[PDB]
């Protein structure tokens, strides 16, 4: 909530406040973090199959 | 009329605007400017009696 009656001025300003949303940015983070194991994982079960 | 949700605020904004407005202003003027003329016909009618 703002203290205004202008219209618009609150869609602007919680865009400004927030430009991105902290459990938006942590679930990126936390992919990121994880897709090298499975990566990993999936070139490990190539080469088994492999050899 | 002003932009905003807050409560007292179109009160003490008017008030600072105008602290007196013009028309009260106006009359305060003449009857100022007025009252030295009907102090002197006074006067003149009281002397005129006296002679
Ligand atoms: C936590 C770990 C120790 C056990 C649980 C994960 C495993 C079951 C993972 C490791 C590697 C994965 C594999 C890596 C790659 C592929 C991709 C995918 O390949 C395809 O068939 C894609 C479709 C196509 O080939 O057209 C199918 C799943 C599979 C076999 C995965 C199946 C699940 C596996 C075996
Ligand atoms: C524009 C001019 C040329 C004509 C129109 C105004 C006159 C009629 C004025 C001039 C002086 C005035 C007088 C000045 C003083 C007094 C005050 C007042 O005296 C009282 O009797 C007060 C009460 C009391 O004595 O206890 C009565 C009106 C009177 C006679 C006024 C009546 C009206 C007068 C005559
Ligand atoms: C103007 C606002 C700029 C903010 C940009 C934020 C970028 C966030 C990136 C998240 C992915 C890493
Ligand atoms: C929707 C609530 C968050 C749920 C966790 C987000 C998903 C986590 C995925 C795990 C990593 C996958 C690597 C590709
Ligand atoms: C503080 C505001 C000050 C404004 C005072 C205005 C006084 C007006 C006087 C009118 C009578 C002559
Ligand atoms: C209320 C609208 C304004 C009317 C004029 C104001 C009165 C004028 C009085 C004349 C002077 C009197 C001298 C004592």
């Amino acid at each position: 909530r703002c203290n205004t009656q202008q219209p618009g001025c609150e869609n602007v300003c919680y865009d400004k406040s927030f430009p991105i949303s902290h459990v938006r940015f942590w679930v990126l983070q936390i992919i990121f973090v994880s897709v090298p194991t499975l990566l990993y994982l999936a070139h490990v079960f190539y080469v088994m199959r492999k050899e």
